[PDB]
């Protein structure tokens, strides 16, 4: 009947921005320099119109020691470390690197970026010249939508440095988590469409930071996937994920429909957009949710989907 593997196939005429894992393809086959090269201009590009907020103090001291390694090398070495990164070399500081979670890894680039700029770090060469090729996925990434172009910066981040699956057991290193919002302070979301108490709780509670209430709606072996992976299994592991990957978001849904299916399941598909705090209002990321709910109301399953173009806010079948 339902499984996970079946309930990821729930809404299947929702089109999801498959342009994001493509174009990061294409970058995985440029050499390092052009990489690097590439997303400079790119993120160059991007400053003109969206807003990138600094890391917080707590988020950089677990990049501190590193960059004050950076800070002190010859402009070759620092151009080598980055090339190293890019490459996943076997080296320390891609070892280092490894362990960190998506946000300290920003971080750290945020902070060489401003580095770069202001004469600290070596600069990408005056009239570097991309491949063919990677002047081709450049002009690609530029005509993506801006919350395509943040998920692949981001994408391209995560991925650098030494592959942790070959580091065997080690500790994960992350922010201290939030607090959760004090409820009075809380903005409810509306949801034009639905007002099933779950999926209200499910925005509101990831709103607050409040973790320990999100998780209770789920089933125990309920399951996430986040946009463009496979998905996350079991309350142990989301709880994880929420706590690591998702805090300080901005979730504003818009509207949503919900279908009874076999055996008082519910599957139920909400549009709207999210606000990374990266980024605040300056990128508003398109997005559906496609939630399979139990007769009681838990989550059984829930993805999350980056949308093909904003028509996809609207499509919202109701009958399948
Ligand atoms: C690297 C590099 C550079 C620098 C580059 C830099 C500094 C790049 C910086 C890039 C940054 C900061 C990108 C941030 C992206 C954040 C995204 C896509 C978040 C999405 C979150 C979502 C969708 C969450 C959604 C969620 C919802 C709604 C849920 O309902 C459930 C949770 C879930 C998480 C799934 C230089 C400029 C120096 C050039 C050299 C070079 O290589």
């Amino acid at each position: 009947p339902f499984t996970i593997d079946s309930a990821r196939g729930i809404f299947p005429e929702t089109l999801t921005a498959d342009s994001v894992p493509a174009t990061i393809a294409r970058f995985n086959q440029l050499s390092a320099e052009d990489q690097l090269a590439l997303i400079w201009f790119a993120y160059l590009e991007m400053g003109k119109t969206i807003t990138i907020a600094a890391p917080g103090a707590a988020n950089m001291v677990f990049a501190e020691n590193t960059l004050n390694e950076l800070k002190q090398m010859s402009f070759q070495e620092q151009t080598q470390v980055m090339c190293d990164l890019a490459n996943r070399a076997d080296t320390p500081i891609c070892r280092t690197y490894a362990i960190w979670s998506v946000n300290i890894k920003l971080g750290f680039w945020y902070r060489l970026a401003e580095w770069m700029e202001q004469g600290i770090v070596a600069p990408i060469p005056q009239g570097y010249r991309l491949s063919a090729n990677a002047a081709a996925v450049l002009q690609a990434i530029r005509e993506l939508d801006a919350g395509q172009q943040i998920t692949v910066l981001r994408n391209s981040v995560v991925d650098m440095g030494y592959d942790p699956s070959k580091l065997g057991s080690y500790t994960k290193v992350s922010e201290p988590v939030a607090p959760p919002k004090e409820m009075a302070k809380r903005t409810p979301v509306t949801i034009e469409g639905i007002d099933n108490p779950t999926i209200l709780s499910y925005m509101d509670n990831l709103n607050a930071n409040d973790f320990d209430a999100l998780i209770e709606l789920f089933t125990p072996d309920g399951a996430l996937q986040p946009p463009f992976q496979k998905p996350i299994a079991g309350k142990e592991a989301v709880y994880r994920f929420f706590r690591e990957d998702c805090q300080n978001l901005k979730l504003i849904p818009q509207r949503g429909v919900s279908e009874a299916v076999e055996d008082g399941y519910t599957q139920i598909k909400v549009t709207g957009t999210v606000q990374t705090p990266w980024f605040g209002a300056s990128v508003g990321m398109n997005m559906a949710w496609r939630f399979l709910l139990t007769p009681e109301n838990k989550i059984f399953f829930v993805a999350i989907d980056l949308l093909a173009s904003p028509k996809e806010l609207l499509n919202l079948v109701r009958h399948h």
